[PDB]
């Protein structure tokens, strides 16, 4: 089962992780009964028994799916502790290791990702991902003052955000979604955009500046898939295609 030798990779590349010095504050959860404002300043806390845990538990399909979840618990250090923090030092030599290992075993692990999904290794589905990929950074990004949707709100900046926005969504979550092929059509990709509006219409109103923004942001990306809508149509088709000859096998 490729799912079970990709499994036994990313375990060993936890081991490698907690054998660097300093790393145990980052073996197990924080406490947040001795830490009592964590989850106030956190919003997706991660750790390395977390992670291997869910190693186990078959989450991730791909390097991608780990490295994001590996990469929270130095973006969360960062947060809480400080950019240049010890702890945010050592959380990021555990991500530089990572690193490491995934490039020393690149093509190892390319080839038990396009076995779990085949869709990875589909011309059309990479084809249909860059395009997506493509309005995002060059219409979508580009709109003027975007900035307040290009990523994740921090919380320990919008300390109320996540208590009104439960369903939240960003430019950068949907570009790593594509860079996961989570979207096989333009349907599941605008739910993912436009729930950027929604959230701007719930948490600022409908008559805000930052709404009337990501109204064009959500406009120009109608706009631009209408443009390319003769191939993406094709596309999609093919993908179609491809994913019921996947389950064939
Ligand atoms: C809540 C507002 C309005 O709704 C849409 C999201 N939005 C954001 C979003 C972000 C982020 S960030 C830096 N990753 O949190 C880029 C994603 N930052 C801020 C922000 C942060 C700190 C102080 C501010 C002071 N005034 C205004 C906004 C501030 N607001």
């Amino acid at each position: 089962d490729p799912m079970v030798t990709l499994s036994s990779i990313l375990e060993s590349i936890i081991n490698d992780m907690r054998d660097l010095p300093n790393t145990y504050p980052f073996h197990t959860p924080v406490n947040a009964k001795v830490v009592k404002d964590y989850y106030k300043i956190i919003t997706r806390p991660m750790d390395l028994q977390t992670l291997r845990e869910n190693v186990r538990k078959r989450l991730y399909p791909s390097r991608e799916e780990f490295r994001e979840h590996l990469e929270l618990i130095v973006k969360n250090s960062a947060t809480y502790n400080g950019p240049k923090h010890s702890l945010t030092q050592i959380s990021q030599s555990m991500l530089d290791l990572c690193d490491e290992k995934l490039k020393e075993k690149e093509d190892k692990l390319a080839r038990l990702e396009k076995a779990i999904n085949p869709l990875l290794d589909d011309d059309d589905q990479v084809a249909f991902s860059f395009i997506l990929d493509n309005i995002v950074t060059q219409k979508m990004m580009a709109v003027p003052d975007s900035w307040p949707f290009h990523h994740p709100v921090n919380k320990k900046f919008v300390p109320d955000y996540y208590k009104v926005i439960v369903n939240p969504m960003d430019l950068e979550t949907i570009r790593k979604n594509i860079s996961k092929h989570k979207y096989q059509s333009r349907e599941s990709f605008l739910d993912d955009v436009n729930l950027i509006l929604a959230n701007s219409v719930k948490y600022n109103g409908p008559e805000s500046q930052y709404t009337k923004t990501a109204q064009e942001i959500v406009n120009v990306c109608y706009q631009t898939l209408t443009e390319y809508d003769e191939h993406l149509t094709q596309l999609e088709k093919d993908i179609c295609t491809a994913k019921e000859a996947a389950l064939e096998e």
